[PDB]
């Protein structure tokens, strides 16, 4: 099918997707903005893709349908419930930050209420789920590994040390990092701060 | 058939779209209804609730449950693509829900009446449209997405009863659902609590 992706000029909430086009050698358009195309989009919001004329939303849903019945799904009905639930973990976090608040101060505060304080419960929780194991989720890599990667990349800008405690999470984004696709993407992609 | 313990609040919140899941599917279950929450918090791998313990593993993330429930049934979706369109559906609202600051006074009532007054208006017209007339929010039949706004606007109409005055196919909706055998018994046998 004919695929095309619209977003920011950023990584953001659009990244997981790239990441899984990348991964399974799938030609799409990487559409990237810049008030008038909002008023076009289903529930006024980005990332939509496009799929021969159909207009998806919401980043994870559709994250969720490229990668069904492909290796970067768990392997197993409970596996594939964990996939979600860690994604869901992950996007909750970042759906907290004021990403869009105008008053300086507000966000000021918030980032770092959040990174200081819940940020590091969070990567503690992260770490000890993954244990010793090579992924997060079964055997191999699922998408669930990807968004740690693309999160806590994100997060690393605003706070530098959040896993000087946790070299197993370090160890597990390198890896991901080191995946020929995803490392060739990560190459080639447009370099933005978000 | 595993056995099946969900561990949460006293009240329907993020828990209730699995508790319909579990009666539409006519599932044996134990509804476990939390003084205790300190204790309980400290043993789960990411210390929130809804928890849904399967044969005695602990699964979390209320989507990720109702999700992993679902599969397979004929309320995930009838393709692929339609399964997407549900997951698309149910994390529109799970994300405006999500932004009320249920844990947070004054602040606290100021953001409820900023979503509920400014917000919440144009997110049932979104809703309304993607219905299109159509009988269910995905495809021919009923899906958990459906579940899931009757869920989520129950809860809208306590802090704003005028939620749908403008969307009469939107409560129509909402009655469909309620109507539903297995979901009508669990409406009228289940705990009466504000949220
Ligand atoms: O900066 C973000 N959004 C504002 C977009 N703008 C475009 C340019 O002009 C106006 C401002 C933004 C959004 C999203 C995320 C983000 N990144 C990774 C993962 C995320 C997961 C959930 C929620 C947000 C996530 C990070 C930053
Ligand atoms: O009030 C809510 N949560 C705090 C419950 N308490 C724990 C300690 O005892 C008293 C207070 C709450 C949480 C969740 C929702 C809720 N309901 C339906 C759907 C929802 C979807 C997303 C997020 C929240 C949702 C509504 C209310
Ligand atoms: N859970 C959904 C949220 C999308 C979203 O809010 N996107 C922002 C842009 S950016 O912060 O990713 C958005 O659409 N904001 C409103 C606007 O910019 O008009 C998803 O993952 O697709
Ligand atoms: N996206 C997740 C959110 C769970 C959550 O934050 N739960 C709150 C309780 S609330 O639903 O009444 C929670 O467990 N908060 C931590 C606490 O109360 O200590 C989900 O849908 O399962
Ligand atoms: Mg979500």
């Amino acid at each position: 099918p004919n695929y095309k992706l619209t977003y920011f000029n950023m990584r953001g909430r659009a990244e997981i997707i790239r990441y899984i086009f990348a991964y399974l050698d799938i030609q799409y358009e990487d559409h990237r903005i810049e008030p008038e195309i909002k008023s076009t989009l289903p529930f006024g919001k980005i990332p939509i893709l496009e799929v021969d004329g159909l207009t998806l939303h919401q980043s994870l849903a559709i994250a969720r349908y490229l990668t069904k019945n492909t290796d970067l799904a768990g392997n197993t009905e409970m596996e594939q419930c964990h996939v979600d639930a860690i994604v869901d973990t992950l996007d909750d976090f970042m759906s907290c930050f004021p990403w869009a608040e105008k008053k300086q101060d507000v966000k000021e505060q918030m980032f770092n209420e959040l990174l200081t304080y819940n940020a590091p419960h969070l990567m503690q929780d992260l770490d000890t789920y993954l244990g010793g194991r090579e992924w997060l989720i079964g055997n191999s890599v699922t998408w669930a590994d990807f968004y740690w990667e693309i999160c806590s990349t994100t997060l690393l800008v605003f706070k530098p040390d959040l896993l000087d405690n946790h070299p197993r999470l370090v160890t597990l984004r390198k890896k991901v990092q080191a995946i020929p696709a995803v490392a060739n993407w990560i190459k080639r992609r447009p370099q933005t701060k978000l």
